[PDB]
């Protein structure tokens, strides 16, 4: 099928509290083809390596993943989504909005 | 992730009998990349109203797809299963063996 | 949880045409508790082979359940649903009606 | 269909590190009928209200559920998983094992 740009959503499970055990998501949605390079950085450091979930499925032949790790939120600590696809020039960086 | 070639099978989800509804299935498994092209042939012709199941994935990144179609078989009649994918030189026919 | 008494649906995969395979399906919707009697009836006489799907519940406990089977549609045929349930003082038939 | 009681599992997603962020998973399976009530317990007292996931799933009229939190392990904290089914004369209690 014909290449498709992948949206790109980062979020927490729960609203962020410092201190509070949670887990930081990275929903990349409706692309195509499936070869996807997902990382999740904290203060631009990638963290574990995670691949995608057992929810994560295909639809229409475009491709639904969801990546997540469990996370302390802190004051300081910035964290991110760096995503590589062949349809993207350069590594696209979505940063998590706490406020959102 | 690099290129695997597809297992194909072709089956009657029961055993047949001439003139007796039943469904003709072609599962395709273990490939990669995503895109292929499956095709349920009687006789001469392609069936044109062929279905599929949706397009499922593992954690390794290997497709698996099943193709069905609602069928009246008949001694005279011929079934088979062309696939094509990037892995096979030429289009592969396997052919529906009603005894296996 | 309560009980739920369940929405019955009878309907062919498919348009209807005679002397064309398809697939006869009583999909029994939002109910509680899951023990459920269904049978698939063809001239007021109960179907044989009827199988069924795997039962699939929501977060709030309602269940969703599908029986079916290959069938060849005649002039000459009536097709119904029969279903038992807790919530039901005698069994229910439902009719297939070809146009619906 | 008959009564069956239930297979209950209490682990954690990752190898417990005290202070580190992590989940407590309690998975029931292999039970009949549905009606279940779960708890996870932190030194005998109940946490936050937590529901089925959905990778929760029923095979052959049995029930296979999974109920996870997110939770920080500490030392002098202990965690159970507190299980009340009709099969059962009194709730059970099963402890987590952080060597299982
Ligand atoms: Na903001
Ligand atoms: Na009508």
């Amino acid at each position: 099928m014909i290449q498709r740009t992948p949206k790109i959503q980062v979020y927490s499970r729960h609203p962020a509290e410092n201190g509070k055990c949670n887990f930081l998501n990275c929903y990349v949605s409706g692309f195509h083809p499936s070869d996807i390079e997902v990382d999740l950085l904290k203060n631009g450091e990638r963290i574990e390596k995670v691949e995608h979930s057992d929810l994560s499925f295909s639809k229409d032949w475009s491709f639904y993943l969801l990546y997540y790790t469990e996370f302390t939120p802190t004051e300081k600590d910035e964290y991110a989504c760096r995503v590589n696809h062949v349809t993207l020039s350069q590594p696209k960086i979505v940063k998590w909005d706490r406020d959102m």
